[PDB]
C-alpha cells in the first residue's frame, strides 16, 4: 500500500501561535493560566496543555480575578473581550490575526451603521466572535450558512450592505453563497472572493490533489475543527471514503483493507508527531514509505507578542 | 534636543525575507549571485550585498546559463518570470508574497478577459510587474495615478472592471482614487479598501504620530524608496520639515539647530543599523537619549524558501 501526504498539511501560522502564546505564558507566569475555550480545536493540543497547568474554559464567570486569562485562536466578542476587561484580569489574546483582520471589517460597519452579512456556521466560537463585533442598534448583523438561507434574509436597506465570511468555510460552497448573496442584493460589498485563509484554501487544494491519487483519505483533525471537517467533506465529494482522525489508535483496518494507496492530510490545528504516528500504523498495515506530493509552498509566520517572549 | 522614535519603522516582513533570500544564495552557493534590479530600494542594502558578491543587473539577458538568478521584491512581469524559465538557471523569487497578492488578482482579470485599473506611479518596478500580469489582448490595463487620471480614462466595457493598488502608495492620496473610480465606474470591483500592504499603513500611521510631536522628521531611506518618500512626504504635509535621507551623513547641522524635537524613521527597506547610526550622529549634535514611541504591533514574518535556509 502506497503512503501519500497532502501538501501542504497540519499546522497554520494563526494554530503555532496561539499555541505558543499559552505555553509562553505558562512557562512565564507559571500554572494555572485560563483559556477561553479550546486555544486551538485539537484534543491533543488541549489536553498536553492542560496536564501543563492550562484550564480551559467558556465564560469569564468562571475566572478568578487576578488570573491571566487567554482568548482562544478563534476570537471573542466584544461583550466577552469588555466583560474580561471589567474583571480584574490580565488578558493575552492569541485571536489568529486573519480572524482580526475580519473582526475590524465588521466594527467598521458597526460604525457606520450599515448592515453586514457573515457566511459561516452557527454555534461556531469565530462566528459568534466576529458577529459579536457589531452592536450598533440602528444597523444589523444576520448570519447566512447556504444559498438558500440568502434565498430568506431580508435587510433595512439593501443599498448599504457588505458581507464578510468565516476563515474556515468551504471555497467552494462559499463562492456559491456569495453569488446568492450578489444576485439577491447586488450593491452588496465585500472582499473580492471570501476571508477564507490562506491556510484553508490551501490545504483544501492539496487534499483535492491528494484525493484524486488516493482511494482512501485519512485527516488528522478533531471533531470540532471546522477547516479539519471541510477537508474530509472535500475528499468524499470526490468519492473517496474519507476519515476524520484525532490519532493513529482511531484507523480501523477495513478502512484501508486491500487499499494500494491511501492519503494522509492533517487540519490546520493537528500536530505534526500526530501525523508521523498515523503513518507509522498504516506502515504496520502495510504501507510503504511516505510520500509527501508537490505543494504550494507556505511562507508566513505570525509572532508571539513581545510580552510573550 | 529631545529624540523621538516612530514605530513601526524599518523593515517590513518582504524586504527582511528578500534580503535574507540573497544573503542566504550568497552563502550557499558562493558568489557570484545575479540579482535582477535592485534586491530592495536601498543604497545601503544593495551596496553591502555587492560587496558581498551579488551582481545586480537589469536584464535576464546579463546573466550567464548555470547561474542563480533573484527576483526583486518588487516582482517581475509574466515576459521576465517565463523567461528566465526557458534559460539555464536557478531562479529564487524574493517577490514579497503581498505583491504575488495582486499579482494573482491581475492575472485573474486577464483570463477572463475584463478590463482592469491599477492605481500607481508608472515607471515603479512594481507597476511594471504588476501590469506585466496581464496578457489578453480582449482585455485591458490601464494605469491611473490621480482623480484626474480617473476622469479621463476610456475603457471598452464599464460593466466589466476591476482595480489594484500599488502595495506602497500614500493611504489618503489612494482614497481619494478610489472614490473617484467608484463614483466614474459604479459597478468596478476591487478590494474592501486598497491593496496597500500592512507595512505602508503601519508606517504612515506610526510617521503621523511621530510629526504630531517632532518638528523635524528625518527618514532613512533611498530617494528610489516609494513607501520611504510617502512617510517623508506625509510628514511634510502636516506641516514639519521632513527630510529622506540614506543615513547619518546626510545629516546637516542647521536642519536641527535650535530644534527642541526631532523625530526618526525608516522606510520598509531601510536597515536599523542606519537608524541607530542617525540616532548617534543626532546625539552628538545634543540629542538625548532616543526614545521609541508606542505604536501598533506588527507580528508578520515571511520565510525564506526552504532550499535556501
Ligand atoms: C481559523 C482558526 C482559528 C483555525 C485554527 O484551527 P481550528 O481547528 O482550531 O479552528 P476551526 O474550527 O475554525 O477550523
Ligand atoms: C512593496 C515593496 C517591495 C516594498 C519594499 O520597499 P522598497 O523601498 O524596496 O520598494 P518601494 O519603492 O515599493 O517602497
Ligand atoms: S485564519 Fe488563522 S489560525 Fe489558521 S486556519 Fe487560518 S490561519
Ligand atoms: S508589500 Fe511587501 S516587501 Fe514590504 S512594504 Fe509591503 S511588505
Amino acid at each position: 500500500m502506497q503512503i501519500l501526504l497532502a501538501n501542504p498539511r497540519g499546522f497554520c501560522a494563526g494554530v503555532d501561535r496561539a499555541i505558543s502564546i499559552v505555553e509562553n505564558a505558562l512557562a512565564i507566569y507559571g500554572a494555572p493560566i485560563y483559556v477561553r475555550h479550546e486555544v486551538v480545536h485539537n484534543r491533543y493540543v488541549v489536553d498536553s496543555l492542560r496536564e501543563r497547568g492550562a484550564i480551559f474554559i467558556e465564560q469569564i464567570s468562571e475566572v478568578p480575578d487576578g488570573a491571566i486569562l487567554i482568548f482562544s485562536a478563534h476570537g471573542v466578542s466584544q461583550a466577552v473581550r469588555n466583560e474580561a476587561k471589567s474583571r480584574d484580569l490580565t488578558v493575552f489574546d492569541a485571536t489568529c490575526p486573519l480572524v482580526t483582520k475580519v473582526h475590524m471589517e465588521v466594527a467598521r460597519a458597526s460604525r457606520r451603521g450599515e448592515e453586514s452579512i457573515l457566511i459561516g456556521h452557527a454555534g461556531h466560537p469565530e462566528v459568534e466572535g466576529t458577529m459579536g463585533q457589531y452592536s450598533n442598534p440602528e444597523g444589523g448583523m444576520y448570519l447566512v450558512e447556504s444559498p438558500d438561507d440568502v434565498w430568506k434574509l431580508t435587510v433595512k436597506n439593501e443599498e448599504k450592505l457588505s458581507f464578510m465570511t468565516q476563515t474556515t468555510l468551504s471555497v467552494d460552497d462559499t463562492s456559491d453563497v456569495i453569488d446568492a448573496l450578489r444576485k439577491r442584493f447586488p450593491k452588496i460589498v465585500g472582499p473580492r472572493k471570501d476571508d477564507i485563509c490562506y491556510a484553508t484554501t490551501n490545504r483544501q487544494e492539496a487534499v483535492r490533489a491528494l484525493a484524486e491519487q488516493a482511494e482512501v483519505v485519512l485527516v488528522v483533525g478533531s471533531k470540532n475543527s471546522s477547516n479539519s471537517n471541510r477537508l474530509a467533506e472535500l475528499a468524499q465529494r470526490m468519492g473517496k471514503r474519507a476519515f476524520l482522525i484525532d490519532d493513529a489508535k482511531d484507523i480501523q483496518e477495513e478502512w484501508v483493507k486491500e487499499v494500494k494507496c491511501v492519503g494522509v492530510t492533517a487540519g490546520a490545528s493537528a500536530p505534526d508527531i500526530l501525523v508521523q504516528n498515523v503513518v507509522a500504523r498504516l506502515q504496520q498495515l502495510g504501507g510503504g514509505e511516505a510520500i509527501p506530493l508537490e505543494g504550494r509552498e507556505e511562507n508566513i509566520v505570525f509572532e508571539v507578542p513581545k510580552e510573550l517572549r
